[PDB]
């Protein structure tokens, strides 16, 4: 039982840390073992939930449900919009810019995590969107879909994550780890 998993079941809403472990333990990941990749999870998450909650019923949320109903609700957001079904599950869909969304978070420079996503995705449909937990971001075409203030709301709940890691002494492994 480690420092780290205490500190994520703290730091997290318990919603969100059932969902992340639901996910890990869909791709056979252990949460008590692979814990920098269990807060990452519930970040990511949470980052996704805070980006829905930031717009107007604006935005469809396709991470945090099961494999199988993402892909249905893909295929229905495909089959009603015209859009074509995207290569790999997006995060989120927006009804207003029509466009699927591949939001990122990371510990590294903002420009190489987007360069991953994209030549990864290669579809030129699906936006993306990058945080950092030093407050920077990136998204495509300079188009940052929500209004500064929310996204900026973002940016704080990363820093203060990242503080909560140093003054535990987490942050280093965790940061070292992506
Ligand atoms: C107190 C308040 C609560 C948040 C909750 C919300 C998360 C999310 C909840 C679930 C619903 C579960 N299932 C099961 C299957 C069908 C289904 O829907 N999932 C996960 C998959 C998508 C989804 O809907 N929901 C519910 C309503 C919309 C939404 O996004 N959100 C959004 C902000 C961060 C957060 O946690 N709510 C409720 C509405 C307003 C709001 O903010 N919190 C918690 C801390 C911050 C905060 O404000
Ligand atoms: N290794 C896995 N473990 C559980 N589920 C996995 C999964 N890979 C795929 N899936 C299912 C669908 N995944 C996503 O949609 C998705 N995954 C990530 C990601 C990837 C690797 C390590 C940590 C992360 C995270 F950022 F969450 F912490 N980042 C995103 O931005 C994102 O959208
Ligand atoms: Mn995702
Ligand atoms: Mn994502």
């Amino acid at each position: 039982g480690s420092h780290m998993e205490d500190f994520v079941r703290q730091c997290f809403n318990p919603m969100i840390v059932e969902l992340a472990e639901k996910a890990m333990k869909e791709y056979g990941e252990d949460p008590k073992i692979e814990t920098n990749k269990f807060a990452a999870t519930c970040t990511h998450l949470e980052v996704c939930f805070m980006y829905s909650d930031g717009g107007s019923h604006r935005f469809e949320i396709i991470e945090g449900r099961d494999r199988i109903m993402a892909w249905t609700v893909v295929n229905s957001i495909c089959n009603t919009t015209g859009v074509e079904k995207p290569k790999f599950l997006p995060d989120l869909y927006d009804y207003k810019e029509n466009r699927f969304i591949e939001i990122g978070v990371t510990r590294r420079e903002v420009h190489i995590y987007y360069l991953e996503k994209a030549n990864k995705i290669k579809s030129e449909k699906t936006h993306i969107h990058i945080f950092s937990f030093t407050g920077e971001e990136m998204a495509t075409k300079a188009d940052y879909t929500l209004d500064e203030e929310s996204r900026a709301r973002i940016k704080t709940r990363l820093f203060t994550i990242r503080q909560e890691m140093a003054s535990r002494s987490l942050w280093d492994s965790f940061r070292q780890s992506e």
